[PDB]
């Protein structure tokens, strides 16, 4: 078998096989916290995939702390609680949120940190008002719909030792950044950053370039992959269910999508996909996959089929 | 005001080296003197010795990691090298720094084997540059074939056994036709060059979406104030004149006839009109992408050291 990439390859079996000295199981409580998270997520999927994943990440995080100690000694450094940041990328409705939320659950179970914050990139979009002014609100999720000078600043601050760093928050009810709903990140041990753009660089923002990227401040990055045809279906389904804020909202900017019949809805969904989002993926997201530390490849039902980890 | 870098002035740095009294054999002292000779042993002991001590903590910490994971996943084999990249402007001391660290880093039993590849060999051959009218622009994103360079480190971090790299000659001042070097699974590979910290963002004419930085474990940027960089650049030109003194058919043969005052006038024009711009827009902007920053004074003496938090 001849290939050889910068990645170690594992098919489902090989992954769900990895056992570590001292058995991996999940207590009652954990088992609960997760069904509330997605409930479409099977416990077997969690045990076979994410449990071992979290185990993997812990080795990485732990090795880091060990290093912190050695160095803190060598150069004599007071304190400064610099959190370990793990980012999660991928296309729309790929499971970015779910994965993040799940890892945050499991990762807390380690006495080495146990403290894990989670910030989703959506909060860093330009408020609908600004988007309307730039004629971008059918383009939410494109490099121009993001204020990532602010985002890079966020993780930059976190990695700078700034104690309490605040972050904007996006609402899935009114689908707009919450006016005065910014969240305060109080020195966490681990910060998980979920979003479509966590892997992008200034090369993706020529209209307003930046020279130090989000990745420059992220310790470990995870990209959630899936074949195009699948991404299409998942996108469509999200639309079907959310109609892009069409619902929850007096008469959302896209209130008109409410009246759409199923046939019309999916008809619309894939015009939006084929003409907008499919290109966002193809040219702004997909190209960053190889920039990830670990790549998860899913099957039609979100089951993880492959796992690639940088050598 | 806080930042992503820890700061140390010459004093503080030359201070954490007392930890584990570190000396060095007489032959290595010979070695180094041969490398630069303008490099004082004092500077080596005060700066680069503890620098290498630092890198070792990072590298060894990593090997322990490897073991741990190697177990958990039962991967085995594969000799993935630890890559350190060194960036900076022209005549800033990239080569020297790289060659020096290569010396010191090998004295650790965990490593001991450290290759050194310099970015220059990845420039397009003069023939090609001439075709694109870029050979007064050697060092600019377009004078580089970095799809090749990116592939080089990608290959290395892919586990590919023997990976070759093109080599640049400082005699002919061109990439040597059949002079490619083979990198035979070393422990540490040091990549010295001007562009080691750039991204596709600097290559719009032919972008790439996975950067050299994505395959480098530790990056060092050598900094110095503009006025100094100019001096150093000019001094280099005065000394070498783009190989007009070693290649009778050098493309810049005419630089030979220049008298010192003419040479300096020339260099300062090249800098002010070309290289000053390369630095200002393709090189300096990448400084903050470095893991560690070295700041030198008029005499290449390192006055400050910043390491990412
Ligand atoms: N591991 C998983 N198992 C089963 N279903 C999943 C899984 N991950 C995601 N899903 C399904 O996919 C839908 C979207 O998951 P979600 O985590 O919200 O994705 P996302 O990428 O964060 N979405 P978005 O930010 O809106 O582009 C859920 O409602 C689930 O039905
Ligand atoms: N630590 C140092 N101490 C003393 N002199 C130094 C030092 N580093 C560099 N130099 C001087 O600077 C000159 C150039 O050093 P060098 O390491 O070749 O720089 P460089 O960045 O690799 N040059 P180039 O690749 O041609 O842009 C040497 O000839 C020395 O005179
Ligand atoms: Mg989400
Ligand atoms: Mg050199």
């Amino acid at each position: 078998q001849t290939l050889m990439t910068p990645y170690l390859q594992f098919d489902r079996n090989q992954w769900a096989a990895l056992r570590d000295s001292v058995p991996m199981t999940l207590s009652e409580d954990e088992i609960a916290r997760l069904k509330g998270i997605n409930e479409d997520l099977s416990l077997e999927e969690v045990a076979e995939i994410y449990l071992p994943l979290s185990r993997l990440l812990n080795f990485y995080i732990s090795s880091n702390l060990r290093r912190q100690a050695v160095l803190e000694q060598f150069l004599g450094t007071n304190g400064q609680r610099i959190p370990y940041i793990i980012s999660i990328a991928g296309s729309v409705a790929v499971g970015k949120s779910t994965t993040a939320r799940v890892l945050q659950a499991l990762l807390s179970r380690w006495p080495e940190h146990r403290r894990v914050e989670l910030i989703t990139t959506d909060g860093f979009l330009h408020p609908n008002q600004v988007l309307k002014e730039r004629g971008l609100m059918k383009k939410k999720g494109f490099p121009e719909s993001y204020d990532m000078h602010r985002l890079v600043k966020f993780v930059s601050d976190l990695k700078s030792g700034v104690p309490n760093v605040t972050a904007p928050v996006y609402s899935h009810l009114i689908y707009d950044v919450i006016p005065d709903g910014d969240k305060t990140v109080v020195q966490p041990d681990i910060l998980i950053l979920e979003g479509l753009n966590v892997l992008q660089s200034g090369m993706d923002y020529p209209h307003d370039p930046h020279h130090v990227f989000v990745s420059d401040f992220v310790d470990f990055s995870i990209y959630v992959d899936a074949p195009e045809d699948l991404l299409q279906t998942w996108y469509i389904n999200r639309f079907l269910k959310f109609r892009e804020g069409a619902f929850t909202d007096p008469d959302s900017y896209f209130h008109n999508y409410a009246k759409l019949t199923k046939e019309e809805a999916i008809k619309t969904a894939m015009t939006l996909w084929k003409e907008i989002n499919w290109l966002n993926l193809k040219q702004n997201i997909l190209p960053t996959r190889e920039r990830a530390s670990l790549i998860l490849t899913k099957s039609a039902n979100h089951a993880v089929e492959e796992v690639r980890l940088r050598k």
